[PDB]
């Protein structure tokens, strides 16, 4: 084959380690992990030999890969000759989420075997305690392999006093994975969310942290269960803001209000906007309905297809990866239009958007809930959101512009099936239960809750998990996590193409929604197949969307659960009462609630926002 760049090689990596060329070794290692990061856990285009038996057995080949990569890393890190640079460590923290999987999808589970070689204290109380010689080289080796699935004891105060920078870097790393679900991982992260924000405020800059997974940090805290999970977002905002000013940022000066073709100018900063992404399917209709009230400049990237740019009076490309340049291009774009309104429909998916959220480009800066969590940023005034999707407003630092239920009509996907065949099984022997859930939405409570349902159900149940983001080397880890709760009563399906995903669900007799962070598109998917399921509701928007959307689709209120314990009774009831279940499905199939989502009056967004530029003009003047 001919190709753009040389593939990373397990063999090169192995050579390096034999030759005790540590520099090459770290390099090959870093290049492997990066490539895996780029492919979301897929290992195609990593070079390694392997027994022919594994040619057609992908899951087995993956495990084989992870085991073999584990062993090489072991041979390397237990070398006491091996000196890790700070830069070196910093780069590893960025890809620690992938290091975790090298071990966790291997039979070895974690790298605690490597940690044990660093202990220097033969007279210690518990094996779970590693005592280190007081030099920095070995501390960084230790931190780097302090993986989510570690059983080794670490105390944050102790560590934080030893080296703020490392301790912070590791806390970043442990919030970074898209699957933080196992008791060991979820508990490491729970603790960090309570302990770290205080310590994070104290940073002036991102210079000494793994800057490149910052956005993962920001997004992922919404998947804990703590009332106050979002606190780390405040602390991070401050650091980013601080880091922005040290770069020589001047907040844009609010003077005039440029008009175009009558209407004032709205700048829309986009993260992941293709007509295929759900950010379009939800928040594109409301954006066009605001061109009658405003003039829309949309700033996205190359990736955005034609149909995506056509939702703007005009669309500009962001010029590359450099954040400061991205902000320069946005400042001049807002000065040149004395722009009135900055709208970001998603904030979190791109780091540069979080930097934007901590500066002044417009007198009315608004977000929506492409990622449904507050920002804890002072430079963000309002949040667009459908009214039936709201729990407590106290969950948000901003002010909630609560729109009617129809204000945000969804454009369906043009992969959506039209000939769908329906499967209402009467008196099935095993009630097959589907769970549409990306990996971020799995945790010990949810899996404990499913274990309980299975134990208590008076009927046989099998869980099929359709696991968005469980790709490549992620999956064996995840599948095991599920087996650890449900043994032979669950199947864990990898990330699949859409039609295949639907085939998995179409095979179920009902579905269950994860909590705390619930589903949206998964419920469209649910009714699309003519199914009913259960969900939880809660104060946070990502808890409550489910409640709302159920109601909007004309499913009854008993399928909605305030407590974990409610969830169980309802789940069981719906698995037990076959005749009830089918009656509810027959309801939904005939009363096609779905088509009502593509219905609605999309104007309210632009109106409510003009109404605020009105109120803003009159309190300040122009
Ligand atoms: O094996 C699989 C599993 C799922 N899918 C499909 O992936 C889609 C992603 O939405 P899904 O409900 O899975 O995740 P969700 O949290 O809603 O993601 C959106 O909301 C997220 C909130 O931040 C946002 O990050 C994200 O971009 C949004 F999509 C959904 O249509 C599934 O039908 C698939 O094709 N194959």
């Amino acid at each position: 084959g001919m190709s753009r760049k040389k593939n990373p090689s397990v063999i090169q990596f192995e050579k390096a380690i034999t030759e005790k060329n540590y520099e090459a070794a770290c390099t090959e290692l870093l290049d492997i992990l990066n490539k895996i990061d780029t492919n979301f856990g897929d290992i195609e285009g990593i070079d390694f030999d392997y027994p022919q038996q594994l040619e057609t057995l992908m899951q087995d080949r993956i495990v084989y890969f992870c085991t073999r990569m584990s062993n090489a890393i072991t041979q390397l890190f237990c070398d006491p000759q091996f000196s890790l640079s700070e830069s070196g460590a910093n780069r590893f923290f960025v890809v620690q989420r992938w290091l975790n999987l090298i071990f966790a999808s291997s039979p070895y589970i974690n790298a605690d075997h490597i940690l044990q070689t660093y202990n220097c204290n033969p007279e210690r109380d518990s094996i779970y305690d590693i005592y280190l010689e007081p030099n920095k080289n070995v501390l960084m080796k230790f931190a780097v392999l302090y993986l989510p699935e570690s059983n080794v004891n670490l105390n944050l105060d102790t560590m934080w006093e030893t080296d703020k920078n490392i301790c912070g870097s590791l806390c970043f790393a442990l919030q970074s994975p898209r699957f933080i679900g196992t008791p060991a991982a979820f508990s490491k992260r729970s603790t960090i969310l309570q302990w770290f924000p205080a310590k994070l405020e104290q940073f002036h800059v991102l210079d000494d942290l793994p800057s490149n997974i910052s956005h993962d940090v920001y997004m992922h805290c919404s998947y804990d269960t703590a009332e106050n999970k979002h606190n780390v977002k405040k602390a991070l905002n401050q650091v980013i803001r601080s880091h922005l000013l040290k770069c020589g940022w001047q907040d844009r000066q609010i003077t005039q209000i440029g008009m175009r073709n009558g209407k004032p100018v709205m700048v829309v900063v986009l993260e992941h906007f293709h007509s295929s992404h759900s950010i379009y399917r939800t928040h594109s209709t409301s954006m066009i309905a605001a061109r009658e009230q405003f003039y829309l400049i949309g700033l996205g990237n190359n990736a955005v297809d034609q149909a995506g740019r056509d939702v703007f009076d005009e669309f500009h490309e962001f010029d590359g990866s450099n954040i400061l340049k991205k902000l320069a291009f946005l400042k001049e774009m807002c000065e040149k239009n004395d722009a009135a309104v900055l709208y970001m429909p998603s904030i979190g998916m791109d780091l540069a958007t979080i930097f934007v959220s901590n500066a002044r480009f417009a007198p009315i800066q608004v977000i929506a809930l492409g990622h449904p969590a507050t920002t804890h940023s002072e430079f963000i005034e309002y949040v667009i959101v459908e009214d039936d999707y709201v729990g407590s407003e106290s969950c948000f630092s901003e002010t909630l512009l609560r729109l009617p239920k129809d204000a945000l009509p969804y454009v369906p996907s043009s992969l959506a099936p039209t000939d769908v065949q329906y499967v209402l099984r009467e008196t099935p022997e095993v009630v097959n239960i589907g769970i549409a859930a990306t990996t971020m939405k799995l945790n010990p409570y949810f899996l404990e809750t499913l274990k309980t349902i299975r134990d208590r159900a008076k009927v046989k149940v099998h869980f099929h998990f359709a696991l968005g983001q469980s790709i490549g080397i992620t999956h064996p880890y995840v599948a095991r996590f599920i087996r650890s709760y449900l043994g032979d009563d669950a199947t864990a399906h990898p990330h699949s193409p859409y039609n295949r995903y639907l085939d998995i669900l179409h095979n179920c007799d009902m579905m269950l929604n994860p909590f705390p962070f619930g589903n949206t598109n998964g419920i469209i998917d649910m009714v699309t197949l003519g199914l009913v399921g259960v969900c939880k509701t809660g104060p946070e928007v990502h808890e409550h969307i489910d409640e709302g959307l159920f109601k909007r689709l004309g499913l009854p209120e008993w399928l909605i659960a305030d407590s974990v314990e409610d969830y169980i009774e309802r789940a069981i009831r719906l698995a037990e009462n076959h005749q009830e279940r089918l009656a509810l499905r027959r309801h939904i199939i005939e009363n096609n609630g779905l088509k009502t989502l593509f219905s609605g009056d999309p104007s309210p967004m632009g109106k409510t926002l003009f109404a605020k530029l009105t109120e803003w003009r009159q309190t300040n003047g122009i």
